[PDB]
């Protein structure tokens, strides 16, 4: 199956900028080139051009509503289009807000998808529960069917229609959840593996169960949304909300490695890589590089080594 | 149950000072404030005033006997008093020597308690086996019943009466044990989980077994003595005896998270945080902060998130 | 059984030097002294004197053929000699090329030995598959019977005779394998435990299976070839090819600890410690020290503590 890289240089989902430079940093680290060398066809769609909506008045507490909604609508169109053509979409964020566009668009072509959310956060706050109107913490609230009508309509999101139910999303790496968000995941009965579960079961058992839970009765498309802050700050320091005690570089690669095994990866999001937040040039280099590794792992690169079939090396 | 923070700014249990500043650093990092925000009532008893015993002649090899004995006696009184009033005591050390006072005072009210000792060391040297008279390495030797009369009487400890048996203490994180101490833990048949066992079983199984061993037949009060050096020096660098290959920040939090689960925590010691040993300001900040996290974890803070009951967030 | 330390200050197996200083650094860190304090007799054979072969023309792509061959031949003689006298050989490299000499010499006396290869690389490239003639990446290619005659004769290795079969070597910590090398280990059906397997099973299960696979039917001599780059660069930074996501200090000691348990250790190689590659003096100190720890672990030092038998400490 061919791959379609799509850049989403957007940051209105959070206060300070920097995230819009994410895709540039990743491309500059030779993401696309390195991708080409695998058993997958690669096409770089380029970066979407986002327009700043004038006089974007804060909807109550929610900030930059119309811009984020506009951007997400434009993305969902592009995503759905490539998906329609039978390609796997790889979105380079950008902040978590863009996960609305990515998942939606993906759903229009594959309504039976499942989402595996690797993040240190749940990002399931609604316009009513947000302690800050920052939309990077609400993407999942806009997608859940069970949350339809549980919060007022936000200017710019009229086009969005809840495309997934609680029984279709699995969180991995949770370690910074708000009281409201915890009430939500508990009440709705969502399957999650926070750091304590990973500690208790080991990354192996976690993946073993997320799969039997999601791909139990019927094998369906997997949409992996990967927030770089799911790994410990010692690995991915250049992000907006780093939290200590995260997943290790090894754990991060084991996850993507098992995702490739299933052969059901349909959509991938590499979000939150903010190049201006790195304390030193090395910190940024470390962050960008680890993101690249995670992506390559998703598409065949294994740590035991690779090699072309039918070719004799001896 | 209410909480009673007690400061033990003592350091005579080891050569160089710095440890007496531990409680100041912890309070200064907002320990008490952060504690207040949980489902527990918090009362800060302040710092005990320790008097330096004049002409404290070294008892053979043991150094500062009368001072440490005096201090520990005073502490045990205070601990026992608060315990008597039905509160959970949280002692802020101070060096490991203060563990005598804390556990004793705790025992007077709850003689059926069990001690879980998270440390990189056993600290079970007796006056006869100590390679240095430093009392921070002998606390457990003064509490064990099976060691009663195995060593001469030390000036200042006449008030002490062995309160626990080998069958009531579990060590976690051992990785720097003296030949003598190893002979003692082996001969006495004490249950311990050194680093190799943690590697072999995983922190999960470790906790699972410490519990069935201790809380097997009857559920009793748990006294947690936590030496900051139980975690790797990359996490808690500001301490007297850091040893490489220790418990991770995640393993450290998993332990305390399981302790809270039992709902049997009755006494807690946060020892050995030495602010002057940090190579850089950041190193100290890291050490103090991780201690705070461990304490909050003991009292309800979970990594999956929290939230008040009866409150509707939607 | 007595121990015989043998120094192999050689570096012609790779481009830049530094590796020849490894044995000096290790001795200087008190390796031999610390060894003496265990339940093993220690004899330091000193460092072999290697002669530089004049006009060593590059055999096609392979560089420094006659020198490495000469060096390895001389080493094999010394190894075999001490082995012959019933002693355990401990070689201090030096780059991985010297693994040919060590293993061969060892086999002449114990032809039924098994090789446990802890490394981040397979080092199984043949003169035909090497992307660089550097011989530190080909040691295992010269020892495998299944690769006999699969590549031309290299000047200087006429004395070598394949001494092990694919069913006798187990790799641990693989994470930087060339396509050719992966074709080779796959086609030949070699047992390996790359980082993904370590992540999936835990170091415990890894050792549990390497043993039943190797020491299944008959207990035979174990030859442990330990490349310092098998551990994460945060532990052993001074080496030629560090790779992120390696084994931890704990995992490294757990392995050596289980090796001692079997009581079948017959030969040990501590390779690749390059003192000039350390970014700071501390980085070198860290590297050197961790190697020393690994060695001591192999010979009885346990993290739970040790103590002499028949001696009463109470
Ligand atoms: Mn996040
Ligand atoms: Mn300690
Ligand atoms: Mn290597």
């Amino acid at each position: 199956k061919p791959i379609e890289i799509i850049g989403a240089p957007f940051s209105k989902g959070q206060p300070r900028g920097g995230v819009e430079k994410g895709p540039a940093a990743l491309r500059k680290a030779g993401l696309v080139e390195k991708l080409k060398e695998t058993e997958y066809n690669v096409r770089d769609h380029g970066d979407l051009a986002f327009v700043d909506v004038p006089n974007d008045s804060p909807f109550q507490i929610v900030k930059n509503p119309r811009s984020v909604g506009k951007a997400n609508e434009q993305l969902a169109a592009v995503v759905a289009e490539t998906q329609k053509n039978g390609t796997i979409s790889v979105v380079l964020g950008g902040d978590n807000s863009m996960a609305i566009g990515s998942i939606s668009g993906h759903a229009r072509v594959h309504p039976d998808l499942c989402v595996i959310w690797v993040d240190a956060h749940t990002d399931i706050n609604t316009p009513l529960t947000t302690s800050s109107g920052n939309l990077h913490g609400q993407p999942v609230a806009f997608l859940l069917k069970e949350l339809k009508g549980k919060f007022p309509d936000v200017p710019g999101f009229s086009w969005v229609t809840p495309c997934i139910s609680a029984k279709d999303i699995v969180y991995i790496g949770l370690r910074d959840v708000d009281p409201g968000e915890h009430y939500i995941i508990k009440t709705l009965g969502i399957k999650y593996f926070s750091m304590t579960e990973v500690d208790k079961l080991g990354i192996g058992k976690v993946m073993e169960e997320t799969f039997s839970y999601l791909l139990g009765r019927k094998k369906r498309p997997i949409h992996l949304s990967f927030d770089v802050d799911g790994l410990d700050p010692v690995f991915t320091p250049a992000t907006g909300t780093p939290v200590v005690g995260g997943l290790s570089y090894r754990e991060g690669l084991y996850i993507t490695e098992e995702i490739y095994k299933t052969g059901l990866l349909s959509g991938l999001d590499i979000m939150e890589v903010n190049p201006t937040l790195g304390k030193t040039p090395e910190e940024v280099t470390r962050t960008v590089n680890t993101a690249v590794a995670l992506t390559l792992s998703c598409f065949g690169t294994k740590r035991e080594g690779n090699h072309k079939p039918e070719t004799d090396y001896l």
